[PDB]
């Protein structure tokens, strides 16, 4: 996916919640910094809801690609407030961007 049209994205829609660079701080939402790869509920010094904790899935090209499109429906009862990106395209872009950033 396009990583400078997904930085964008973060930036309009994630980067209130969230940071991505290492040891960055939380926020509303968890440190994304080595997301991929990496169980659910385990950034470091987060609290998550057991909805989270407990999904039991690795974060992964997959496993966001639906996650990202209706987040409520992907993990029922999380406490992350988003709607969802419908288009297929926003969702690779916005992804590639992640797997840059939360692994530098
Ligand atoms: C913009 C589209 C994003 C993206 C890429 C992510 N979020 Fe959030 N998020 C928020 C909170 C409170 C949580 C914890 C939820 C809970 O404990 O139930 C999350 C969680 C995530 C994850 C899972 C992280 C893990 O380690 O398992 C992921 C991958 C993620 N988010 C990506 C809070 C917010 C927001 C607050 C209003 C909004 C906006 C976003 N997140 C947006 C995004």
């Amino acid at each position: 996916g396009d990583v400078e049209k997904g930085k964008k994205i973060f930036v309009q829609k994630c980067a209130q919640c969230h940071t991505v660079e290492k040891g960055g701080k939380h926020k509303t939402g968890p440190n994304l910094h080595g997301l991929f790869g990496r169980k659910t509920g385990q950034a470091p010094g987060f609290t998550y809801t057991d909805a989270n904790k407990n999904k039991g899935i690795t974060w992964k090209e997959e496993t966001l690609m639906e996650y990202l499109e209706n987040p409520k429906k992907y993990i029922p009862g999380t406490k992350m407030i988003f709607a969802g990106i419908k288009k297929k395209t926003e969702r690779e872009d916005l992804i590639a961007y992640l797997k840059k950033a939360t692994n530098e």
